[PDB]
DNA sequence: CGTATA
DNA sequence: TACTACG
């Protein structure tokens, strides 16, 4: 009975400011994952460094106070690979694979692809990496959790306006083709398989003030292989949580 | 020698200012050579109408790092050449410096480092310090005069900022900082606004936070320096305090 | 306070 | 509309 949480936090230190360690008390969950977290461990407060109970792995951005990413665990993973072994890929703070045996956990923050032609061919080519490497792990034998910011809506019902945004990056016909390959190499996107409600929303634009018109996108997803699909019992949207422009996501195994 | 107008101005992102009216400014003073640090921005992400500006050669050398530093310097009259650094990298992929060849003089156009937030920092700006001097010395030691002109970030005396008692302990005004400056003009330096004006209360950047700048509580960290040798073609050396856009004003050379 | 990637 | 960096 594991339960896992993925959060784009958009700033480790702005959340803390309100009250992530609070929600993270009421909440316990077996792991813990964030995107975002802005920051160098050396730049966090010593009570969001370590957390009673909890292993904290933190993998910063060589870029100071961009991407990055966390992980708290209650019980130590065998190892933990932080890139896919291509450096352009690797050194943007965006890879968490962590070995828990019975399953490998990714925990990752895919690129968004707003602001340039070239960031939106990083982003395609950083899914392409990301397919071989889950492949190899699955193909080899192991089960495999993931989860984290895909930073694309996969279908219409998937966000609130999806016409507009046909040509904005993040519900790009060329972006929904890699979730579609991704899902037709044996993965299941968890939260689909619960429910099939339109409006069901994990990020909102601050701009216009989306989140209580609930104008949202689905832009953080838990995957699992097939062959593990008998082990999801739960997984569903904390979308009542603040303190970010995405909420977190839960996923409950066995 | 005669009639030569230099004007340096640490200009707090070169497209902000553009959006304050910067090329209106620059059209009424007509200054021979204009220098320019913390342009802030890579040549590319300028609109034309700046990369551009008619009877002006335009020189830019950002830094690596995107949004950040960066000196610029437009000239009527063209440089036999142009280093963008002292040959040692660290120092040298910030976008701080501009070494111009007029031939009568180079003209070094410095961004020197801000010391503020870091020990570190403090450190990289010492060592900044240090590789300068020992470049500029080179240059006068083969007979070259030279003029260096920028944003030196850090006051001299007493009387170059408004509160130097509670400033003594703050990166800009620290002894080891000022020690550098002595040591430099004793290397055979002048300050050339220093030349000509002795008065209290001559300051050219003014923190934004307090609105200190109608206050006039300031410090002077920009600086036009000539080897002494070079003292006599300097006519005059002011502060266009006048001029609005930055959280520092530029100052103007005459030779 | 102010300039500059989600 | 915000978080971050660095001034
Ligand atoms: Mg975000
Ligand atoms: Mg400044």
């Amino acid at each position: 009975v594991l339960k896992i949480i993925s959060w784009n936090v958009n700033g480790l230190r702005a959340v803390h400011r309100k009250g992530f360690l609070k929600w993270f008390m009421e909440e316990k969950p077996d792991i813990l994952c964030l995107q975002e977290i802005k920051a160098a461990p050396e730049q966090l407060p010593r009570k969001l460094r370590h957390v009673e109970g909890y292993r904290s792995f933190f993998t910063p951005a060589e870029r100071k106070g961009y991407s990055g990413v966390a992980m708290y665990t209650k019980v130590p993973p065998s190892s933990l690979r932080e890139g896919f072994g291509v450096e352009r890929f690797d050194t943007e703070g965006r890879i968490q694979i962590a070995d828990f045996d019975d399953f490998l956990l990714y925990n990752i923050y895919f690129p968004n692809g707003k602001m340039s032609e070239e960031r939106l061919k990083y982003k395609l080519e950083f899914y392409d990496a990301f397919l071989e490497d889950v492949n190899r792990e699955r193909d080899s034998g192991r089960n495999v959790i993931i989860c984290g910011d895909f930073n694309t809506a996969h279908r219409e019902i998937d966000l609130a306006r999806p016409k507009e945004n046909s040509n904005v990056s993040g519900f790009l016909p060329v972006e929904r083709a890699w979730i579609d390959k991704f899902i037709e190499n044996g993965y299941v996107d968890t939260f689909r398989m619960f429910n099939s409600d339109p409006g069901q929303y994990t990020w909102w634009s601050y701009r216009t003030r989306a989140r209580e018109r609930n104008v949202g996108w689905r832009l953080d997803y838990f995957f699992v292989n097939e062959e593990f699909k008998g082990k999801v019992k739960r997984s569903w949207i904390l979308s009542d949580v603040m303190g970010s422009d995405h909420c977190p996501i839960g996923l409950e195994i066995e």
